[PDB]
């Protein structure tokens, strides 16, 4: 992996622990020039700061909130005209209300779901129609999901549904882009302690049960997945669409 | 399954080849008392004739727009008060825009996304919450879905994506109803010509296919999809939950 | 489900906890005429005792080994001269060694591993093929797997291995025999206190594990596994092949 | 991915269409040194051949006829005094009698069906086992599979039973070895004109299908499923383990 004279578009990071900052010093040190997209300022003056850390020689920040249309049209337009087409994206990005990740899903309100298909689901599919404009030759988009997605898993609730969502999502456009030569692809990642997993009810659970569990007998960070989405956006992974691989340990194979 | 004094509310019967209506032909000749919801005066004019067929002595009818919270909680509260309690609920419900039933995915609107995903989805989810408050003992939920949802299949796009979602509903309503001894289940149907068929491109070529390919080698029709249907919604299946069961000649299981 | 005027072979009864016991009381139960085969003298002396429970008028019994051709093969000719046609077989039997049951998997020999295969795989196909001949109208055909076909479960082992192998099986038997009208499909049964269970190190852990996590909250039984036995040896499952149903109180759905 | 300093051993290359050589290939690009193995005579004088396109230094071969334990011992056990401690296995071994890859399922003789898993799924176990060995640190182990063995495919028949079986291995392997640092995964190949191609019924059929219906409507090749196996042998992957990395141009997304 080799990735000199690629770009890539990283959509979500938050702080320092955000998974897509993994995958951003992971293609930094492999020599891709970094796009990054942010929804608030909080993370503007933010991502500024990670940016120092980074052998990024400019800094390429587009302020993008996902439930608008225009600012993801409009964005994705601005990457183009300052730094030509880009060789994909990596689409970390989701999002629901607090109250509907703890006690019953079947008291989930009909906004707080809508909400959470919204961000975390379709935010891909327009991500993608946008991004292709800027990939002509073709390109390889990446998406985040959890395990959630597959099986119910207590607490993860209305998130679990939206990644199912999201799951589907990919393979849906993996077979309309294809023909296109754009590989779509998700990595399902293992529990990492993040800013939005402080959101989800019965976290620390959750990691203390990979430990003891899961075939590696360790959680996952970041870079691992990073890892993996370097293959996934290289050339390594030509062959790959519509997949969906477990960076977890190998928690997603045993019951 | 012998079904008198079991009480089954059906949802989305809209004319003679419903999927639903299959399902009420076999419970009513098991004995089973049926209720009946619908969202067009259309299709409340067709259960009228259609219920002349049946065995039910009196027609217990009423208009649920699963898009509105309030048709759906008074409904429900409605129907308690009209026949008591009831044993579970058969969810046949979905809805796309045609311009979002062909042609490319990447090209689909979030209203067009979110309209599929409230109908489709969030229908069952809201709908188990308030056929919960009549099943103080126990009961059985079954919606319907297609494979589109646990694979890329051509044309049939962003109901696919909502399909998935369904599913995964399914899994976290099971899940969370359990407790309460109140299973949750799906029939993945084959291909069946219904009227909302006439809005999925390709929909001959699905057909023939299945004919071709599938195990059995010949399309089901909606009898058997009742049929399973009965199984799920009676005692016959009192272990089973979170599960998909493919009534679709085999098709599911091949390559 | 009515089956009178049906007869049902069933394998692998050795005492009154075998799960074929339980899927025998729904079927007489239900009408069928039944035919039983066995191993050991010891099972068949069972038989002739657990009978007597039954509404069965004559007692069917015939020595099978699947291990041996001959004796599968000699032992349907059999059947079908003393009760002619059949319209299904329930496929309960397995068999691996404690030896290689109990401790790593990576250590199982090749001699384990292929008399594992051996008896609870391939007798399925050498089954199918000889109950086809008694079947010149169509039937059903079901076997019975565990969850650690698909996962790797804690201490299943070699059995795992060969759960995948009966799996697989009863999908190409699916797509094979589907043109003569022959359905073919699986039981994932939750755990079970059985004569065999005894060979499964942690048993009494993975019971109480279904009672803290599977959605239902408890654990299931030989009955309610023959409940579902009689759904897919019946009519009700006519459009059903190739598919796997868990009977496990929903612990197939969850992480 | 830097694979100077790592050893891998590379077992079933027969020819220059061997999936191994792809493998080979892309390792041998990376700066790894390579030891391959093989059981025919012919296989031994096409490697020697081959390895002129290669940038071995030396050819290290070893015939190992995974039917023979011994000889599955004493070939890791020479290859740990010739090489020393390795950093993982490519395993790329299958096969089956000609009769068996055509035709009808249910005639599948005993002897057939239990030497399709001997060969190409029991080989796995017994090679971990030995390979583990050698990797005291760590290590990787890939296995070669069909999407013939997750789903009933026209004519793969035995093979995709001893699929199935191999899959499951793979999964149990992963739990086992996991706490010895060592990931066990599979690549699941898209159809590739092989020697071994030559057996499967209907192959032509099947490749014609890829290019028609895949998401990226063309075949894949050696080399690309090489780049695959170079990423799950390296530490980029170092989190991924019980996975199967689908490299068939999207077709297992698809139905
Ligand atoms: N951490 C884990 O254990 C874990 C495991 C598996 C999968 N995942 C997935 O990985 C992804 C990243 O989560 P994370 O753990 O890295 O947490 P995170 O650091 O909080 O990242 C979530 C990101 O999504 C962005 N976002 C939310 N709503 C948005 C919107 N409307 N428009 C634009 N951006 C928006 C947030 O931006 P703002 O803060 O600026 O709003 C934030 O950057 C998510 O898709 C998540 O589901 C996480
Ligand atoms: N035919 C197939 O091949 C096939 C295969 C697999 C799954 N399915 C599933 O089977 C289910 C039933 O569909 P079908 O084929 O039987 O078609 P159908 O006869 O057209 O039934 C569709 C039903 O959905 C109802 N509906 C739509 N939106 C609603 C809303 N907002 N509120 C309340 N009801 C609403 C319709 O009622 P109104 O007409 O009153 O609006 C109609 O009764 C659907 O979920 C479909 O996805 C169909
Ligand atoms: N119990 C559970 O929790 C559980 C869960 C999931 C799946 N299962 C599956 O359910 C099935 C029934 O097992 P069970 O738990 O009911 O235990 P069981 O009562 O011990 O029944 C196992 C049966 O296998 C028969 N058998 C073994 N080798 C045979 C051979 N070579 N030829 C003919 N019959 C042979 C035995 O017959 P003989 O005694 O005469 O030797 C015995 O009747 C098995 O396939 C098992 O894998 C069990
Ligand atoms: N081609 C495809 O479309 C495709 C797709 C998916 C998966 N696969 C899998 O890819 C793997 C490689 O096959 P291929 O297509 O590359 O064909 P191939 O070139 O013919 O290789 C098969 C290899 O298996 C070896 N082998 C067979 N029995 C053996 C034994 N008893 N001991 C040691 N080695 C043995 C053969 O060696 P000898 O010639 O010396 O006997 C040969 O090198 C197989 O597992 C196959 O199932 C192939
Ligand atoms: C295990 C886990 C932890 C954090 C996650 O990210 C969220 C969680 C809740 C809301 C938005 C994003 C996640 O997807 C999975
Ligand atoms: C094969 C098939 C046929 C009809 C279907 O029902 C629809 C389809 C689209 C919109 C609303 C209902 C369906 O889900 C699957
Ligand atoms: C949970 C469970 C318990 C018992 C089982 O049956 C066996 C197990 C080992 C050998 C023979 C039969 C089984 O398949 C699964
Ligand atoms: C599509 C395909 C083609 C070739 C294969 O390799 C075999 C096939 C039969 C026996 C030995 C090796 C395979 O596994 C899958
Ligand atoms: N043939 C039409 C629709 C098929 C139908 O549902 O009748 C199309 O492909 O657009
Ligand atoms: N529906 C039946 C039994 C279904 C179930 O097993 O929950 C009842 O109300 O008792
Ligand atoms: N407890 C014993 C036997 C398991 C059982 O069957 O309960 C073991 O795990 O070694
Ligand atoms: N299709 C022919 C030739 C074999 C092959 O394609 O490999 C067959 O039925 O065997
Ligand atoms: N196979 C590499 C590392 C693989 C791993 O991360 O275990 C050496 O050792």
């Amino acid at each position: 992996v080799n990735l000199e004279n690629k770009t890539y578009v990283i959509m979500g990071i938050a702080n320092k622990r955000s998974i897509a900052f993994g995958v951003a010093k992971v293609l930094d040190q492999l020599g891709a020039k970094l796009v990054f997209t942010y929804r608030k300022e909080r993370s503007r003056k933010e991502l500024e700061k990670l940016l120092e850390q980074l052998n990024q020689p400019e800094a390429h920040l587009y302020q993008i909130d996902v439930q608008s249309d225009e600012e993801v049209i409009n964005g994705f337009e601005q990457i183009g005209k300052d730094v030509g087409n880009i060789d994909g994206v990596y689409h970390s990005i989701a999002f629901a209300n607090m109250e509907d990740l703890r006690g019953r899903f079947s008291e989930t309100s009909r906004e707080g779901f809508l909400l959470a298909q919204d961000i975390s689901s379709y935010s891909l599919t327009i991500v993608a129609h946008e991004a292709k404009k800027l990939m002509p030759e073709g390109g390889s988009i990446v998406a985040t999901t959890y395990l959630g997605g597959e099986f119910a898993v207590q607490n993860y609730n209305v998130m679990g549904v939206a990644k199912a969502s999201l799951e589907a999502n990919v393979k849906y456009l993996a077979l309309d882009l294809g023909p296109d030569n754009i590989r779509v692809n998700a990595i399902s990642a293992g529990p990492i302690r993040t800013l939005s997993a402080k959101g989800v009810g019965g976290f620390n659970t959750i990691l203390k049960e990979i430990e003891e569990r899961a075939p590696l007998k360790r959680n996952v960070d970041q870079v691992e997945v990073g890892k993996t989405a370097a293959y996934l956006l290289s050339d390594l992974s030509s062959g790959v669409t519509g997949e969906n691989i477990h960076v977890d340990s190998g928690f997603h194979a045993i019951k």
